[PDB]
């Protein structure tokens, strides 16, 4: 429906406007049109995310895509929206759906850059482990090379994976995390092994509240690029930052970002990302939600 495309895009501009970011329609409209059938409210998920520091001048969007519509990356490449990297990443999404059960897909882009990634959701009652994932031919070798470490910290079940075709990186979204894993002692030990920024008390408190944790890996080396802790909540003041600027900006976004599910509070997903020399903050304000998010809020918020 051409109507849904316009509705979604307008909302995207609205979310971007709050951050002072302009949307490149030539890069966005073509993509929304291609997946116009998924933009229908009901069982669709759409998120508009902001980030601090370096990525403060950008705005990302995530749109769920049912598997019934077919491999999303095969679609964008075939439609000439994105060029094949020529690397294993081009086959990872196809191989994943070829080796494991995928319950849903998702496309991810940036308002000025365009399409950049896809997601592969697995059945909650049948999520793969690190072993099954590392077996995928096109999966980064780093996944297998970090299997022991993951097990040592209770990172086993993965609710989904994402592929960034531009940076050639893979995220593993671990789920069903144990309290032990999120303990301050466990978190510090983990970050130290990965050589990442050491979170302070505020950061540690956020980690403990996390419902999901995801490391980013690459095909070049076996070193994890970064690790992100995600918290889902209806609370608009959870940004784990001591910066007056972040406190104000994230709160503004969390209370004004567009959303269609009027009748309920805005679903928000905050992220604390730790990189080798620093940490930055993220916040996804959901424009479309489903029972999945509703269930997560009841369980972790
Ligand atoms: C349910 C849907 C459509 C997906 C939401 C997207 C999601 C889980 C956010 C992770 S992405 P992100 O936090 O931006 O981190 P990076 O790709 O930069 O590593
Ligand atoms: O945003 C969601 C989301 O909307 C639903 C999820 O199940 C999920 C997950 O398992 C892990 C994540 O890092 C994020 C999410
Ligand atoms: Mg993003």
């Amino acid at each position: 429906e051409a109507a849904d495309v316009e509705r979604v895009y307008a909302a995207m501009e609205e979310a971007a406007g709050l951050l002072g970011v302009a949307c490149a329609r030539d890069k966005i409209y073509p993509l929304l049109s291609t997946f116009q059938d998924t933009l229908v409210e009901g069982g669709s998920v759409v998120v508009f995310s902001m980030a601090s520091g370096r990525h403060s001048t950008e705005l990302d969007f995530s749109i769920s895509v049912p598997t019934s519509h077919g491999d999303p990356y095969a679609t964008v490449v075939e439609k000439g929206l994105f060029p094949a990297t020529g690397h294993p990443v081009d086959d990872l999404l196809a191989d994943t759906q070829k080796h494991l059960p995928v319950s849903m897909f998702a496309i991810d882009g940036e308002v000025t850059g365009g399409f950049k990634k896809t997601y592969a959701f697995f059945p909650t009652d049948n999520m793969p482990g690190v072993a099954e994932l590392s077996a995928i031919p096109s999966m980064p070798p780093a996944v297998a090379e970090n299997a022991e470490l993951f097990a040592r910290y209770g990172l086993d079940k993965v609710q989904m994976t994402s592929m960034d075709y531009k940076k050639r990186q893979v995220n593993l979204y671990f789920s069903e995390l144990s309290a032990q894993t999120l303990e301050a002692e466990s978190v510090l030990a983990l970050v130290r092994e990965l050589g990442l920024h050491v979170p302070n008390e505020l950061g540690l408190k956020f980690c403990k509240r996390s419902f999901s944790v995801y490391p980013t890996l690459n095909w070049e080396t076996g070193k994890i690029d970064r690790l992100c802790f995600a918290v889902i909540s209806n609370d608009p003041t959870l940004v784990p930052s001591s910066d007056e600027g972040d406190i104000e900006k994230f709160h503004n976004y969390a209370t004004k970002a567009p959303y269609a599910y009027v009748g309920e509070k805005r679903t928000l997903v905050y992220g604390l990302t730790l990189s080798p020399k620093e940490e930055y903050y993220k916040l996804g304000a959901y424009y479309h939600i489903t029972d999945v998010q509703r269930g997560l809020l009841k369980a972790f918020d």
